[PDB]
């Protein structure tokens, strides 16, 4: 019974690190929020911001979403993000990846009402 609004928190919301991400972070973080369970999610964002402020994407810049749709959000201002990458080496259920920690514009898909994130699309 996890909503979508729910799921996006869970695979994409870190908050309490304000960033410092050590090389094992992915890793850890990866299996932690359970995206390592069926198999290894080649590629997934983390943001290191506030709930209100991520939320608050949805009311931003409109761009394109990769898949078409017109329901993306890019931030105005640039936030900090943790980028997880399967690495070429990584063997199911051993998820090995590497960790990367940036500040950029985070792109995010938003449905629903209340109007809140529930996909990461891209950061730029
Ligand atoms: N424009 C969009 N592009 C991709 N997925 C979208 C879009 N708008 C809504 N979604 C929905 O967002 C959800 C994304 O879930 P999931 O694949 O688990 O996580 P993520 O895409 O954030 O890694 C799906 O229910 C998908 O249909």
């Amino acid at each position: 019974k996890e909503t979508a609004a729910a799921k996006f928190e869970r695979q994409h919301m870190d908050s309490s690190t304000s960033a410092a991400s050590s090389s094992n972070y992915c890793n850890q973080m990866m299996k932690s929020r359970n995206l390592t369970k069926d198999r290894c999610k080649p590629v997934n964002t983390f943001v290191h911001e506030s709930l209100a402020d991520v939320q608050a994407v949805c009311s931003q810049k409109n761009v394109a979403c990769k898949n078409g749709q017109t329901n993306c959000y890019q931030s105005y201002s640039t936030m900090s993000i943790t980028d997880c990458r399967e690495t070429g080496s990584s063997k199911y259920p051993n998820c090995a990846y590497k960790t990367t920690q940036a500040n950029k514009h985070i792109i995010v898909a938003c449905e629903g009402n209340p109007y809140v994130p529930v996909h990461f699309d891209a950061s730029v």
